[PDB]
């Protein structure tokens, strides 16, 4: 498992983090020297387990679906809690079974019922080290409310960063003052599967792109994606979810 101490958190340490959770994702080949995230995996063994500390050392731990880098749901003392969604209801067969009772949360996990839910688009949560630390608080006890805006933060922080170096690197700026993403930030998160689907066909496309893929940059400027030659497909992204999810 996968481990991460907000206690003594300092951008070496939460990098350190960030490069085992992307280890801990198994696959046989890279694309374009890029990770392929495997098309499936059967048991338990779909399932990483982070264990996250906050400042005060309480703990959580994350159940992510290893083929997709998604949060299922996480425990917290003695309570499960899943998503509400059916990959997240299969994950609660294999994890956490042990935890006294299990609760559904009222929402899926994706982002757009995340922040309904929260009351907020992620344009306006602030996100970092701090916000981290307090999210593990929040997830310590059951509020849905307040849970939806933490999980917002969790998976930015986590997932996010693993897939994007530069999402990994905002943190890092993050490490002692929380900042909403930038808005490159949240168009990376947005178009990793797209990202990803259009890696994997530029490889019997001589590196080109079928459809080109619309980012923000960090200067808010609207950029087109059209073949593995950019600094996003050559130094940002570090996962590619593989086409068969997609
Ligand atoms: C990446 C992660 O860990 N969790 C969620 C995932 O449940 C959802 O499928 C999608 C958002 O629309 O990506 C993240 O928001
Ligand atoms: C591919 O992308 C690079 C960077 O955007 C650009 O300079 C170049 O003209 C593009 N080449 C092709 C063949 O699309």
């Amino acid at each position: 498992d996968v481990s991460f101490r907000l206690s003594g958190a300092d951008p070496s340490s939460y990098g350190m983090f960030i490069k085992d959770l992307r280890n801990a994702l198994p696959h046989t080949e890279k694309v374009y020297n890029i990770p392929l995230l495997l098309p499936s995996v059967s048991g338990a063994g779909r399932y990483l387990l982070m264990h996250l500390f906050n400042y005060d050392g309480n703990t959580i731990t994350v159940a992510v679906d290893v083929t997709n880098v998604y949060i299922m749901g996480y425990l917290a003392l003695t309570t499960s809690y899943f998503f509400n969604e059916p990959a997240a209801d299969l994950a609660s067969q294999y994890v956490f079974r042990s935890a006294r009772r299990k609760i559904t949360l009222p929402y899926s996990g994706n982002y757009e019922r995340l922040q309904i839910a929260a009351g907020k688009p992620r344009e306006k949560i602030p996100i970092g080290l701090p916000a981290l630390d307090t999210a593990i608080s929040t997830l310590l006890h059951y509020d849905s409310t307040a849970a939806a805006g933490a999980l917002l933060v969790l998976i930015q922080t986590t997932a996010e960063a693993a897939r994007f170096k530069y999402i990994e690197q905002q943190i890092q700026e993050r490490a002692y003052r929380d900042e909403v993403p930038s808005s490159a930030t949240i168009s990376l998160e947005n178009s990793w599967s797209g990202l990803s689907k259009q890696i994997q066909l530029a490889q019997g496309n001589n590196g080109v792109f079928r459809t080109p893929t619309v980012l923000v940059d960090s200067k808010g400027n609207r950029v087109q994606i059209t073949n593995v030659t950019s600094n996003v497909v050559t130094s940002n992204i570090q996962l590619l979810l593989n086409t068969k999810n997609i």
